RNA sequence: GGGGUGAAGGAGGCUUCGGCCGCGAAACUUCACCCC
């Protein structure tokens, strides 16, 4: 058999032919979320736009309203005076361009890095490497390089996702966790929407939310309609 | 229905209760792009 019972039970849940609305979407997660740990819920959308332009990926950052009820460590490489706006924002760890030796070495206990502008030319070369393969290296477009370093830091503690279309044109994202209350989902669901929309490329012909689904990590899906 | 690839979620998944699979990119699940 492909799935577990647990799994075809939750398909009794679900109307395959059912487009159900944000708020519908957001009460019925928790009743798709079954698996032994507090679940993500997650929004996939299948994008108009053609995946092979640069001018129409859709990539970028968003904060969610009520976060995504979990932990995320931050490296921040600063310089001067933005070391101590970095640790005083929450940054796990602070550092200068000395700092990348130890990742260079070994370290690798954190979740996303963060750097000034002023760094970046050691950040890029010492670094790329390693960060890159992994999606972490700091890049405007997904919002991880500013002098604005403390609020950069404050917003990805407080929940804030980045997002960015896949080569086939789908784009995804985890917007909460199955634990919360459907009011705080539905806030978090019509956020990374209205973001979307938000990054529309202006030449991206047709629909641009041609699909969007909600679903958990390990349930099945829901079919919504975006703008409820 | 059987599968591949991508991205995302993910620390657990399945079970005939013996164990099998995963915590490596890799289980499992989701949307896509494809093959049959
Ligand atoms: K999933
Ligand atoms: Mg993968």
């Amino acid at each position: 058999p492909k799935h577990g019972k647990r799994y075809r039970a939750l398909l009794e849940k679900v109307d395959p032919n059912k487009i159900y609305t944000i708020d519908e979407a957001a009460h019925l997660v928790k009743e798709l979320a079954t698996a032994k740990f507090d679940e993500t819920v997650e929004v996939h959308a299948k994008l108009g736009i053609d995946p092979r332009r640069s001018d129409q990926n859709v990539r970028g950052t968003v904060s969610l309203p009520h976060g995504l009820g979990k932990q995320v460590r931050v490296l921040a490489i600063a310089k001067g005076e933005k070391i101590k706006e970095a640790e005083e924002a929450g940054a796990d760890y602070v550092g200068g361009e000395e700092i990348i030796q130890k990742i260079l070495d070994g370290w690798m206990d954190f979740d996303a890095v963060v750097a000034t502008p002023d760094v970046m030319g050691a950040v890029g070369s010492k670094m790329g490497r390693i960060l890159g393969p992994r999606g972490l290296l700091p890049n405007p477009k997904a919002g991880t390089v500013g002098f604005n370093i403390g609020e950069i830091i404050r917003e990805i503690k407080a929940g804030r996702i980045e997002f960015r279309n896949d080569k086939t044109g789908a784009i995804h994202a985890p917007v909460g966790k199955a634990s919360f209350p459907p009011e705080k989902l539905a806030d978090n669901i019509r956020a990374f929407i209205r973001a979307l929309e938000a990054h529309k490329p202006e030449g991206a012909k047709g629909t641009f939310l041609r699909s969007v689904y909600v679903t958990t990590t390990m349930g099945p899906s829901v079919r919504i309609n975006p703008h409820s």
